[PDB]
C-alpha cells in the first residue's frame, strides 16, 4: 500500500528509467543507472544481434540490479533482437518506432515485461489489451524520433485511457519534470537527454558538450516534410539537413547526408558531422554528473516540491 | 493572499482566461473575473472603438479586476495602448511580439504589464523592462505558437526571472495546475478549456469542435511562412496543408486564410473557419460554466498537491 506501481513491478528503488538512447545508451550507462537504483536500459538500436548480445553480457558483470533492453522497431534486426530477449532472459523490455503486437504473446508468455512508448491514445489502449505492463507516453520534446503531443497533454491523455502505469517521457531533466509529471498521472518518468551528460555515457565527450552548450531553441526537428520528424542539436549537419529538404533534395541525398550521422556523433564526437540528438531537455542540462548524483538528487527534490508524491 | 499572482493582481484564483483573438469579448471576462480568476478581453485585430466598447461592457458586468490582451501584430497596436492607458485598465497580457517600446508609458501610467513570452531572452528582456510577471506558453496552446513546450519552458522561465511566471499552453485542468506549479510557475493562464464555458459568445459549432477533438486533432499550419498557428483539423486546415505540400506561396496562403477565424467564432462555418485551438482540445468534454471550471480545478489541484500555493 502507498507503494510505487512501477518500483513494485520492475523490482527497482526509484521509478526513474534511463531511456534506450541508439548508439547513446551501452551498458557503461545503463549498469551505473541500475546500480543507482533505477532502470538502465541497453539499446538495440539497428544493431545486429550478436552486437546487443555483448551489451547484455557485459551490462550482466557491471550490476546484480534489473535492467531493460529497448527494442526499436524499425531496425532490420528487431526479430533478431526480440529471439535475443528471450533467450537472455531480459526482464524488461522498452519498445519505440512502432508497433509489437506481433511480438507481445511470445514475451508475455516468456515472462518479460513489456513498455512501448505510445504516441497516441489508441495505440496506449491497444497496448494495454495486449498485455503491456505499462506505457511510455513520450512527448514531442523528446530527443530522436518524435510523436506529435507534447508531453504536458499526452501524458494525462494517456493516463485517463488505460490503467496500466504510465510512464512520462520527453523533457524531463530533474525533480520539477518529475513532480509534474506523477502531477499529470505518471507513476515513473523516463529520461534521455540528461543522461547523455552523464559521466557513465560512452557518447565522445564533444556530444557531451554540444548537449551542455546548447540555448533555449537549439533542439531543431529535421523530417518534418515527410513522415518521421527527428530531434537534433543545431550544428553544421542538421542545419544542412534542413535546408536540403526544405530544397527538395531527393530521399536518396537525404539518405546520404543522413547515413551514419548519430555514430559520427557517439563515436567521434565529430561536430561538423553528427547528428546529436537530444530534447528541447537539452537547454536544462547543465552538467556532468554520476547516475548516481543524478538520480539521487532527482528523486530528492520531487520530493521537495511535491511532498505528496508516491514514490 | 499568499499566492503571489493573487496579491499582485487581487484576484482570488491564480487562473487567468487567456485572451482570445475574436473569442474572449466581455461575456467571457467578465464571467471568469467574477468567478474569482483574471477574465482577459482580446484585442486581437480589432480597431480601438470596437475593443472600446468590449471595455465598458465588461465594466458593467463585474467589478472584479479584469485585463486585455494587446495583440502586437494588430495594424491599430498604437491605438490599442494608447486605450489601455486611456481606460486605465489595470493589467494587460501581449503577445505575438515584443512590447518594448511601450514599456514606460505603460509603467509610468501605472498598468501592469505581463508579456506573454516564448524564449528565455525575452522573459530576462521584459523583466528588465518592467514586466509584473511573464506568460510561459507552450507550443500546445492553441493560435499562434512558439515552438518550445510547456514541460521546458516553463521551468526554464522561471530559472531566468525572479518576478512570477505564469504556464500557460495544455492547461485544461486541476492536473496541469499542479503540473505547472511543480515547474516554478505562481499561476496558470487558460485558453482552449474556456472557449467551451457556458459564457464564451463563440458560436455553437466552434464549442462543438472543441468538444469532439480527438487527441491529434490540433494539428499546426503555416510552417512555411514563419507563422505557425495551431488549429483544429477542418476542411479549411487541411487545404492550407494541402496548398503548402503543392508549394502555395504565402501570398495564395494569405489571402487563402483570410477571415477565417471570424468564419469560426461569429459564422461557426465547419467549412470554411479556422477553430484554433490547442493540443487540450482533446481534453476538453464539457461545456460548463467558468465559476465551475475556476472551482473545479483549484480544488482538484489541491487535491493532487496538498501544499500548493495557491
Ligand atoms: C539520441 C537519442 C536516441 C534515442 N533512441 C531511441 C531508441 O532507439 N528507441 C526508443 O524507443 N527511443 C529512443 N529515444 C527516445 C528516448 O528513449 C527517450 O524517450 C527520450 O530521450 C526522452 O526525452 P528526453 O530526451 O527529453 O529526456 C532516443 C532519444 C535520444 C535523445
Ligand atoms: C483561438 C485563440 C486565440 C488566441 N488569441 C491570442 C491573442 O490574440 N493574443 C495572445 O497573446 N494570445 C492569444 N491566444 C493564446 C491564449 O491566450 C493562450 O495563451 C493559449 O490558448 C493557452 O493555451 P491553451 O489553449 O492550451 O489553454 C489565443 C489562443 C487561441 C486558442
Ligand atoms: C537506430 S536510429 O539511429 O536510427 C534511432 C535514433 C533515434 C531514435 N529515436 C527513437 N524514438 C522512439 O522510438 C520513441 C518514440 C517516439 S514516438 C514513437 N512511436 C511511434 C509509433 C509507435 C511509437 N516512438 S527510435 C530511434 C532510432
Ligand atoms: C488577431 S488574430 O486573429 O490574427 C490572432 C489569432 C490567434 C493569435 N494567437 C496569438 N498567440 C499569442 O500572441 C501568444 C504567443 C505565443 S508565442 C508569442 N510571442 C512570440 C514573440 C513574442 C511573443 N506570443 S496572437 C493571435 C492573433
Ligand atoms: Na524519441
Ligand atoms: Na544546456
Ligand atoms: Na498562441
Ligand atoms: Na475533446
Amino acid at each position: 500500500s502507498h507503494m510505487n506501481k512501477i518500483c513494485k513491478i520492475l523490482n527497482i528503488k526509484y521509478p526513474v528509467i534511463q531511456g534506450g538512447m541508439a548508439w547513446v545508451a551501452t551498458a557503461s550507462l545503463a549498469s551505473a543507472v541500475s546500480n543507482a537504483g533505477g532502470l538502465g536500459i541497453i539499446a538495440a538500436g539497428n544493431a545486429p544481434k550478436e552486437a546487443i548480445k555483448k551489451e547484455i553480457v557485459e551490462c550482466k558483470k557491471l550490476t546484480d540490479k534489473p535492467f531493460g533492453v529497448n527494442v526499436m522497431l524499425m531496425s532490420p534486426f528487431v526479430d533478431d533482437i526480440i529471439d535475443l530477449i528471450i533467450e537472455e532472459k531480459v526482464q524488461v523490455i522498452t519498445t519505440g518506432a512502432g508497433n509489437p503486437a506481433k511480438y507481445m504473446d511470445r514475451l508475455k508468455e516468456a515472462g518479460t515485461k513489456v513498455i512501448p512508448v505510445v504516441p497516441t491514445i489508441a495505440l496506449a489502449q491497444r497496448m494495454e489489451k495486449l498485455g503491456a505492463t505499462a506505457v511510455i507516453a513520450e512527448g514531442t520534446e523528446g530527443g530522436g524520433h518524435i510523436g506529435e503531443l507534447t508531453t504536458m497533454v499526452l501524458v494525462p491523455q494517456v493516463a485517463d485511457a488505460v490503467n496500466i502505469p504510465v510512464i512520462a517521457a520527453g523533457g524531463i531533466v530533474d525533480g520539477r519534470g518529475i513532480a509534474a509529471s506523477f502531477a499529470l498521472g505518471a507513476s515513473a518518468v523516463q529520461v534521455g537527454t540528461r543522461f547523455i551528460c552523464s559521466e557513465e555515457c560512452s557518447v565522445h565527450s564533444n556530444y557531451k558538450n554540444l548537449v551542455l552548450k546548447a540555448k533555449d531553441r537549439d533542439a531543431i526537428v529535421t523530417g518534418r516534410s515527410t513522415g518521421h520528424p527527428v530531434r537534433t542539436l543545431k550544428n553544421k549537419l542538421s542545419k544542412e539537413f534542413l535546408k536540403m529538404e526544405q530544397n527538395g533534395a531527393t530521399p536518396e541525398e537525404l539518405d546520404k547526408k543522413g547515413t551514419g550521422a548519430l555514430r559520427f556523433a557517439t563515436v567521434d564526437g565529430d561536430i561538423e558531422k553528427g547528428s546529436f540528438m537530444a530534447g528541447q531537455s537539452a537547454a536544462m542540462v547543465k552538467e556532468i554528473t554520476p547516475c548516481k548524483e543524478i538520480i539521487e538528487a532527482m528523486v530528492n527534490q520531487a520530493r521537495e516540491i511535491m511532498p505528496a508524491i508516491e514514490l
